[PDB]
C-alpha cells in the first residue's frame, strides 16, 4: 500500500537540487517508505502539519534525527526542549519563552537595527562582496553573541558547533562522521560558556539562569538550557538571510517592491523562510500505531518530515516556487509547528527584518557577479558563497 523509493534525502546530489524529487515524494502518496534509511517519510503539508501537531503519537524524546535514542546513545546529552515531550518539556519551554520574549526584543531592537544599518553601509563601500561570508554570516556573528553575554575568545567555534548540531541529526553518512570526528573543541568551548560566570549580566544567557529560582528549572538545567541557544539560531538565520539576499538578486522585481515599501521587510523575510526553508528536514519516532495516510504505521517506527517540501506543496500555496514578499506567509512550517515550534523565532524575525529593511533603503540593485557555491549539510539549506555587487540607491 505504501510506496517504496530508493531516493537518498541526505545525500549531496539531493541537497544540490531538492525540488524535483520532493514533487516525486509528494506526489507518490502521503506517506512514503524511505527504503534507503529504513523510515517513513511525508512530503506534503497536511500530513507534515499533522504529524508536527501531534506530539503525544509522534514524540521527540527518541531524537528528532535518525537515531532513535531508544536503540542507540546520542552523541551529546539530549536536549531539555528541542529532545523533550510534555510535559517535561513544558517548563524549560515557559523558560526559554520568556528569555526570548516580546518584551525582550524591545531590549535589542535598536542595537540590533544600528548593526544591520552599519554593515551594508559598510559593505556598500566595498561594492562586490560575498553575500554569505560578508553578510549573511557577518551580521547574526555581530548582534547575537553579544546578545547571549559570551566573552570575545572563542567565538570562531560557534559556526562549526551549529553546523555540528545539524549534521547529527542525519544519517550516518560522511557529513555526520565527519562533523562529529572534529566535535571535541567545539564542544568544549560551547559547554564552558554554559556556566553561569561565563555569561555577561543581562544577556540571554544570564536570564536563563535567573529564571533557576522560580521552581521552573533548577540551576543544575540551566547550562544545557544556555546549550540550546548556542545549538539553534545562529545557522538557521544565517541561511535564512542568505537566502532572501538570493532571492532579491533573483527576483529584482520583488527588490523593487521593497524599496518602494520597506515595512514590507518582516514579510519579505517570512517569505525566504518559507521559500529557502532552512530548516529542511527533521524526524518524529511513533510512540504506538497510528494510521496517517492510509499508512499503518507500527510502533517504534522514525518518521521523515520534509518541511521545505511542505512549504512548496500545490495542495497548499498558489505558485509555491515564486519568491513573493506580498505572500500570506501565515501557516508555513519554516520554523515548525505547535508545542515545539521555533522559540526563538522572534529573534529570527528581528535579525531578518532588520537587515531586509537596511537593505530596502540603502541599495538600489544586488546582482549577482560570481560562481554561487552550495552549503552541504544532513538538515541545513543554505549557500557557501554568494558573490554580489551592491549599487548603492
Ligand atoms: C530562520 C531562522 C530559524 C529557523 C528556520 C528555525 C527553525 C526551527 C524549527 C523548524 C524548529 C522546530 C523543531 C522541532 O519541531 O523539532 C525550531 C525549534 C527551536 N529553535 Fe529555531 N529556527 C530559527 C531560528 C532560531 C533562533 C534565532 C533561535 C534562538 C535564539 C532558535 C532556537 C530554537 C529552539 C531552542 C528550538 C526548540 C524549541 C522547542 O523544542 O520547543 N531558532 N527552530
Ligand atoms: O539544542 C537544542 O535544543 C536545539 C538545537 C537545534 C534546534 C534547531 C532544529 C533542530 C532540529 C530540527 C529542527 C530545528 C533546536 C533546538
Ligand atoms: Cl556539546
Amino acid at each position: 500500500t505504501i510506496p517504496h523509493l530508493a531516493i537518498d534525502p541526505f545525500s549531496l546530489d539531493f541537497f544540490d537540487d531538492p525540488y524535483p524529487d520532493q514533487q516525486t515524494l509528494r506526489d507518490a502518496g502521503p506517506v512514503v517508505y524511505l527504503d534507503k534509511w529504513n523510515v517513513y517519510g511525508v512530503a506534503r503539508y497536511a500530513e507534515v502539519h499533522a504529524v508536527l501537531n501531534d506530539p503525544t503519537t509522534f514524540c521527540s524524546s527518541r531524537g528528532v534525527g535518525l537515531s532513535d535514542f531508544k536503540k542507540e546513545k546520542p552523541w551529546r546529552p539530549p536536549s531539555l526542549i528541542l529532545e523533550a515531550d510534555p510535559p517535561a518539556h513544558t517548563r524549560p519551554r515557559a523558560v526559554l519563552s520568556k528569555v526570548l520574549s516580546p518584551a525582550t526584543m524591545k531590549t535589542i531592537r535598536d542595537g540590533f537595527a544600528a548593526a544591520a544599518d552599519a554593515k551594508v553601509d559598510e559593505l556598500l563601500q566595498r561594492g562586490c562582496i560575498d553575500a554569505i561570508a560578508d553578510l549573511a554570516e557577518a551580521y547574526p556573528l555581530s548582534v547575537f553573541p553579544d546578545a547571549m553575554g559570551l566573552k570575545q575568545e572563542g567565538r570562531e567555534h560557534l559556526l562549526p558547533y551549529a553546523g555540528l548540531v545539524f549534521n547529527a541529526f542525519g544519517p550516518p553518512n560522511e557529513l555526520r562522521q565527519t562533523a562529529i570526528e572534529r566535535s571535541a573543541p567545539h564542544q568544549a568551548y560551547v559547554n564552558e560558556q554554559c556556566q553561569r560566570p561565563n555569561l555577561a549580566p543581562g544577556g540571554f544567557g544570564a536570564c536563563i539562569h535567573a529564571f533557576t529560582d522560580t521552581g521552573e528549572i533548577t540551576p543544575d538545567e540551566a547550562p544545557l538550557l544556555v546549550r540550546s541557544l548556542l545549538s539553534a539560531g545562529l545557522d538557521e538565520t544565517v541561511n535564512g538571510i542568505g537566502a532572501a539576499v538570493y532571492c532579491l538578486a533573483r527576483f529584482p522585481g520583488e527588490l523593487q517592491r521593497l524599496r518602494s515599501d520597506p515595512t514590507l521587510a518582516r514579510n519579505a523575510f517570512e517569505e525566504a523562510v518559507r521559500f529557502e526553508s532552512p530548516v529542511q528536514t527533521f524526524f518524529r519516532t511513533t510512540t504506538r500505531e497510528v494510521e496517517l495516510g492510509g499508512a499503518v504505521i507500527g510502533e517504534g517506527e522514525k518518521v521523515l518530515m520534509f518541511l521545505g517540501s511542505a512549504n512548496r506543496d500545490p495542495r497548499r500555496w498558489s505558485d509555491p516556487d515564486l519568491y513573493d514578499i506580498t505572500r500570506k506567509t501565515s501557516g508555513h512550517v519554516g520554523f515548525g509547528s505547535g508545542v515545539h515550534m521555533c522559540v526563538g523565532q522572534l529573534v529570527a524575525r528581528l535579525e531578518g527584518e532588520v537587515m531586509l529593511s537596511a537593505l530596502a533603503r540603502k541599495v538600489a540593485a544586488i546582482d549577482i557577479d560570481g560562481p554561487v557555491k552550495r552549503r552541504f549539510n544532513n538538515t541545513l539549506r543554505g549557500l557557501e558563497s554568494l558573490p554580489v555587487k551592491l549599487t548603492p540607491a
